[PDB]
């Protein structure tokens, strides 16, 4: 079935808990493959150390950026970008999981959580999953940010993989 991925999150080393992740394989395959195997590293790079490095409140929290830790960077397991698949699910509230992107056909790895329906977005960012568990670990990541995106404390995936 659809993979059941998990972010073990920290703010300052001191663990937050656990966002599990449901990805919609059923409807965008090669998008949530690529967010799959950057969890579990198994490529030999991927999510695991990298931060939160810009936080919304009432918007988003973007991560992903696990080659320059600033939002410049990231990558794809098939190659530095890859296209939108389609725009077939919808930022229809909080907790869904769409990708970051610079562009037109430019997703690598780099993606957001929403914490308010963010439907401007729709039709330009590949949603590919939603939370199954740990909002409230979301909404504490959402705490530590503010207007600018800056984050007050460092906010690691210190562990994250497939639960199935």
């Amino acid at each position: 079935g659809n993979p059941l991925v998990y972010l073990d999150v920290d703010a300052n080393g001191k663990p937050l808990g656990r966002v599990v992740l449901e990805l919609k394989a059923d409807v965008v395959p090669k998008t949530a493959e690529n967010f799959r195997a950057l969890c579990t590293g198994e490529k030999g790079f991927g999510y695991k150390g990298s931060t939160f490095h810009r936080v919304i409140p009432s918007f988003m929290c973007q991560a992903g950026d696990f080659t320059n830790h600033n939002g410049t960077g990231g990558k794809s397991i098939y190659g530095s970008r890859f296209p939108d698949e389609n725009f077939t699910l919808k930022h229809v509230g909080p907790g869904v999981l769409s990708m970051a992107n610079a562009g037109p056909n430019t997703n690598g790895s780099q993606f957001f959580i929403c914490t308010i329906k963010t439907d401007w977005l729709d039709g330009k960012h590949v949603v590919f999953g939603h939370v199954i568990e740990g909002m409230d670990v979301v909404k504490k990541i959402e705490s530590f940010g503010s207007k600018s995106g800056r984050t007050s404390k460092k906010i690691v995936i210190t562990d994250c993989g497939q639960l199935s």
